[PDB]
């Protein structure tokens, strides 16, 4: 019911700040500690989020298309994935400076970005149930995050148009029996979490950047807006965590494959198709 994000969760940026002065790395890793979630506001610059926004909303049509459209949970929550060609492929947005420099405090130098896909959530969707995007290593156990999601607003996020419902401290919870094989948190475990630290759901300004632990419990909500509402979304994992490559043209292989912020990569010769992964060498 806020009209902004909170000041526990928050942390004010312009886009030409390229690191965090210690006091403020701190602050954030104590965030993401705590609370599961962390909000960076003014990260991107209006010529990118601007460009993502137009290219999503473009390839929306093709994915609508699709004999059978993929959505998580309920009607509504498409997946669909950004493009990957050279021209949309910004290192603010892949290699941003800031959140490596959060994630590798948080995982491990050698922590790598594996995912580059994206959540079009549509005018009339559905509520998904709470859950885990990514699970606990084992049921009953304490251990620390070994994924961060690295959420990306494309347009303003509001109440009416399906800001995502979060349940902050979350992450670390995992006692016996508490998720599901599809990792949604059992209504007993809701319920008395509801008691201790009720779910929070705010406005993200456009050009914000949202990291949160994988394991934060958090549900899309319905779009009451006339309007599509993307979010790019990326997730760093740490080096041992077993995932399949990022599909990148070559093309960005010079500048990608250098970079001490490690993205899992396997680059294809020509265009890559993201809508339907069709391209012939995978
Ligand atoms: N790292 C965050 C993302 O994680 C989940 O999606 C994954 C999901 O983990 C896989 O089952 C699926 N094969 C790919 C999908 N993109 C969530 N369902 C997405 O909503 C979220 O964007
Ligand atoms: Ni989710």
């Amino acid at each position: 019911a806020l009209a902004a994000p909170p000041g526990e969760l928050t942390l004010a940026l312009t886009p030409d700040d390229k690191t965090l002065d210690p006091a403020s790395l701190d602050r954030a890793l104590a965030i993401l500690a705590e609370h599961g979630i962390l909000v960076l506001t003014g990260m991107l610059r209006t010529r990118l989020t601007d460009q993502l926004r137009t290219a999503m909303l473009d390839d929306l049509p093709e994915v609508l298309r699709q004999q059978d459209v993929p959505t998580n949970f309920v009607p509504g929550h498409v997946q669909q994935d950004p493009p990957v060609r050279e021209s949309l492929l910004f290192p603010d947005v892949l290699l941003n400076p800031v959140v490596y420099q959060i994630t590798h405090a948080v995982l491990g130098a050698d922590a790598r970005n594996a995912v580059y896909s994206g959540n079009m959530n549509l005018p009339g969707s559905h509520e998904q149930p709470v859950h885990l995007d990514e699970p606990h290593l084992w049921p009953g156990i304490s251990h620390p995050p070994y994924c961060l999601c690295v959420d990306v607003p494309l347009i303003d996020f509001t109440l009416e148009n399906g800001s995502t419902e979060y349940w902050p401290g979350s992450h670390v919870l995992n006692p016996d029996e508490c998720y599901d094989e599809r990792g949604c948190v059992l209504p007993a475990e809701l319920e008395r979490r509801r008691a201790v630290a009720p779910p929070v759901r705010f406005p993200i300004p456009v050009g914000s950047v949202v990291i949160r632990d994988g394991r934060l419990w958090h549900r899309g909500v319905p779009n009451l807006s006339a309007a599509p509402r993307p979010l790019l979304a990326m997730t760093h994992y740490t080096e041992w965590f077993d995932m399949p490559p990022i599909q990148l043209p070559d093309t960005v292989k010079s500048w990608v494959d250098g970079s001490d912020r490690h993205t899992h990569a396997h680059f294809v010769a020509g265009d890559v198709d993201h809508l339907t992964g069709d391209h012939p060498f995978a």
